[PDB]
């Protein structure tokens, strides 16, 4: 059994033992290294090789990445583009404004504010605030005249072509649009890494189809095609791990795909919720265990805290120090 | 300037004098009077007489619900539908005292669900492994057994069946509110709350419709049955039409969420709703759109500088019956 | 096994039906519905006749009343002076501001603000913010001017009539001062309630002491003697109820006094804490129960919420409906 | 005006480059930045040389320790002495890198038993009744067996026979901060950080150091060897007289409760300190003072209108040792 004791900076600043320490430190600091493990066993077993009963290529563990908006918003952003870029997860989920604003950054910054910034002021001079980041307005503007020609591509490729779209086709396509290797996005489709978001219409690129929709109108984005896609990338997975930044659709969508396969063999959640009001959101690892969404058998971990605070850590300490087998 | 005092229970119990002397009492149970005043200024202005043209506005909404002095926006996570909260809502979209419904799958799915069969109290605690084992599925203090869902799935197949089959020879081109509107109609049962949202011509927006077992079920459906699609592009239309062409409107928000958002995204469209009563325990320091105070809906314009909006801060299974008693409930002789 | 279901106001808004439905309405409701039952366990037991085995006259179960400084800012200051006027708790805990202001409060009023007022404008008018309530510094000049003649007497009668002074003393003594009906410390000490509170110069009170030191030096307050004292309280009764508003030292006090005794019969806590900091605030009945703060058999309940909001209505539902039984 | 950005792993693993990144990722990591800045800002005063009269600071005071051109509170709750941030505090304070220590009584009495025993991991679900069947105690997700407090009893009472006899025979009039240095000394272990506040002359505020086991011993011992008596208005006087004759003061205070309030009041007597950092998970919604937000705390005059204080909402044994690694830690060369 192992003993409380925290890292001794007697020892000087070493980093990589001070990550290690979180480990018998206690509360979340404890949990943070639980994490750390967890994740690594989802990467263990996605690197070991696949046996001959067991157009992305299958790996031995299918790595579902799921993020609420903001995280978008935040700096977390580059965390999540590395991974993508590498190869590293193979399924994303967010909701919209994670997909609009990793395209938005594209073309102008987000920057920094606070919390307590009254809106009357901010709204007068058309700065926009999330939490304490601001966005001004002109970025949507800039939003606009970038997308509004892809709207009207997609809209004749429907029509003349036959294309179905779906969010996961639609994200695929901005992405190929931004051509940028700062979005997350384009490495997405780059490495056919599939993005669901079933409400993509919550947020300023539903702003953007709204309008367009009364110069071009008929564009249709199935939600159904999609609950097929992400529901099969479960089920003829070999072994699957969810790791999930905060909650809401994001959490319960990968979670539920996994119940198709009775369940998850890996998970970690980061997130800020609490269970005590009865949310998905707040919901302890062992209640998906009640419905299947995560195995019997399987050691989930809950970390509590701001994930802009603590992802960056665990990708340090786990797939960033595996970079090598996952390149070229 | 308003003292600080408490309800007196020298004075015996008097329940109407104790949720009134909330306002005075401090922290969020000031917030919950602040709330009441908040709702009942909504009432009031909707209940004022109009002068508008019938035919218009069923032209730009595409809506046959007419219009009122104000739109009122209700909207719940889906697990106050797993409450008895549940019982609340339905009261309200039943009398027509709110216009347009938001929120998420399993609050379309649960309230079908419990026309089947009942959910049960249990413990936050209870371990999911022997849960599991008993086919028992565990929603907060709730338990749902997993009987509930294979009933769910007699009713809905046909429905589907049905639903396929009007796509691909009626021209139907199916939306959330739309499935929504039909699964309250085949219901046929008045504990439900999408039976009367239809009845009324409540619309009911909900665009991530496939995330829970109603997903499932059309999930599995496709498989014997393929083809529906569900778009939720018209549903977008129809939301952000009802805000535009609003004389007046406010937000009742009961958690976090697409609910929230999708709420007060609409209501930008025309430069801000003019009421807004937040009831959730989310907070603001993680950046979370459930998280963040009015006062940030302010400043992207999807509330009106001059409103005067409020949170409470807790959980709405404790507060928003009595919100109701307050509000709505001492409101039914108008509302009929 | 009890079905959910709400109340349904087509039977109109008849409120005990409404209050008595939180407890199948689910979440916290129903945690209410069970802090309700627990209570009225605790009064039910305490009504029961004392057996022939079996100067504040003893009952058949003894119930501990804590609360946090800011509840006294509150109006629960209400809510709890009626339960202490009618002799329906034993014994209160509390931390110094929830003292000092029972007392400022019959002096001058505090009033309503809200939490984002600044506090640079705030400060250069002399107003001081508590959460959504605004106290001006003139209050806290009226206290001065009450209780320095009372810390005179204090110290003369500890250096020439041998008083030894204590949190519980001095707080009696002040209640008695206060001569006051709408005061907590007047009931408490009329009806030899003690009043517990170790850490009694952690406010305003403590402000006035240092001050008058510097004057007439020398005041002791010990807090030894008010450790056996509550202690006491816990170790002799039959029973005890334990009603937690909020955490702090009053939550780990009032539960470690009813250690020695092996365990609280009895037990709600209503409070806003989570368990995940490791914070004794947060913990979970539960985890006393690993103590021997709360009886294995006890069937405690904790209610997540501010207690502004619970309290009033927990009050109507139990201690109130039994008023008469309280009385002459 | 800063744009955000997050670290990019395309660089490798550099973790100072990655602690620094924080600043721009907003939210808390962007707190987590500025709390760095405050902090070393603190220390930078705190090195800056000093002329002073070395006489009539102690006397003023009734203290040992010798100004600096800036006095540090750092204050924590109990439970982050059952965690491993118990290393962390012990490094400041061995070093001399704070001046004023304020914790509740779980913070001073678990430091001493972890010299005697250890704390062990566990998890916040194992239930109660198993764990009271074997005597093991259950502090968050740590565990402490019940023997541990047994090697405490057996440890602590001889030292309160001689407390007892010191203050009825050699005059000593005994309060918390004078007891917490005498069991630093008697505990005489380099792991404890009250060994070292007492040979540093760090005085320990602690005025309910009856909440706990410490108080659980004196009530034992009291019926054995009866009248230690234990005065908190000494204690009031030593801790406001540190900050009314600080030339500079920054307050660093890990969770909330007593600790909080004790170090900002105390501040409150030089009409605030300059210098504020907040670690805590509370919330301003419910009225605490745990949750206060350091804006509040400016109303009254605990922190001067000129600060600029900050809050990282929190667990501080994720952050604190971060905190510590890109502050005091990286000036230990100065600090000797
Ligand atoms: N919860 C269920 O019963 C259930 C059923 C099936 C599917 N799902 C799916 O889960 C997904 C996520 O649910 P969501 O985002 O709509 O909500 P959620 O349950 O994730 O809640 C989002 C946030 O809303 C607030 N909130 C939740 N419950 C509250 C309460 N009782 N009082 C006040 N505030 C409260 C909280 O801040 C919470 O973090 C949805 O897509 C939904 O379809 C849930
Ligand atoms: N930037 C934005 O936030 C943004 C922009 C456009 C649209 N929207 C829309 O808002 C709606 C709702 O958002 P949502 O449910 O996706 O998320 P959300 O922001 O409401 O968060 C849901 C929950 O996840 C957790 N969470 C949030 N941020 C966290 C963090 N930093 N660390 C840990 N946990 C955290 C919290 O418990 C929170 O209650 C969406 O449909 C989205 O498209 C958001
Ligand atoms: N916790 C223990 O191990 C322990 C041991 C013996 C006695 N006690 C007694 O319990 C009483 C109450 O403890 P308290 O008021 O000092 O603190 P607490 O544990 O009640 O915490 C008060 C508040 O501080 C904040 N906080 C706590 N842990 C935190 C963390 N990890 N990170 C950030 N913020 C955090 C939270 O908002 C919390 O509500 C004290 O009188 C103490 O002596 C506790
Ligand atoms: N008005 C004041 O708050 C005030 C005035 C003077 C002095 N002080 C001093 O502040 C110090 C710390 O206060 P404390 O530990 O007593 O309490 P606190 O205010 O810090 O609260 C402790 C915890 O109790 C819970 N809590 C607080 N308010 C609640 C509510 N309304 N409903 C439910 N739960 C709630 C929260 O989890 C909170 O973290 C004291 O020693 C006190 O004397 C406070």
């Amino acid at each position: 059994s192992t003993q409380v004791r925290g890292y001794d900076f007697n020892r000087g600043v070493n980093y990589r033992a001070l990550l290690e320490a979180f480990g018998t430190t206690g509360f979340q600091a404890t949990n943070f290294g639980r994490a750390v493990q967890q994740v690594n066993a989802m990467i263990e077993k996605k690197l070991e090789p696949l046996s001959q009963d067991e157009r992305r290529p299958l790996t031995s563990c299918t790595i579902f990445l799921g993020y609420t908006s903001n995280l978008i918003s935040s700096g977390i952003r580059e965390t999540i583009r590395y991974l993508v870029q590498h190869n590293m997860v193979d399924v994303l989920v967010t909701t919209a404004g994670g997909v609009e604003e990793d395209l938005i950054k594209c073309l102008a910054p987000t920057y920094l504010g606070e919390f307590s910034l009254r809106g009357k002021e901010l709204r007068e001079n058309g700065i926009n605030r999330i939490g304490n980041l601001l966005v001004p307005s002109e970025n949507y503007c800039k939003f606009e005249d970038w997308l509004m020609p892809i709207l009207d591509q997609m809209v004749m490729e429907q029509n003349t072509e036959g294309v179905k779209w779906t969010p996961s086709k639609m994200i695929a396509r901005l992405g190929k649009e931004i051509n940028n290797p700062e979005s997350v996005y384009y490495w997405a489709q780059k490495n056919h890494i599939p993005v669901f978001s079933p409400a993509l219409t919550d947020g300023s690129l539903g702003d953007m189809i709204f309008f367009h929709s009364y110069k071009n109108p008929g564009l249709v984005l199935d939600i159904v095609e999609d609950l097929r896609l992400i529901n099969t990338q479960a089920i003829f997975a070999k072994c699957t791990g969810m790791i999930i930044l905060g909650g809401g659709v994001v959490k319960h969508h990968i979670a539920n795909a996994n119940l198709m396969r009775n369940g998850a063999d890996y998970a970690v959640y980061i997130n800020t919720a609490q269970e005590f009001d009865g949310s998905d959101s707040g919901a302890r690892p062992d209640e998906a265990v009640s419905w299947g969404k995560i195995r019997v058998d399987a050691q989930p971990v809950k970390v509590y805290a701001d994930a802009s605070l603590v992802f960056p850590l665990l990708v340090a300490e786990t797939f960033a120090q595996k970079m090598d087998a996952f390149m070229h």
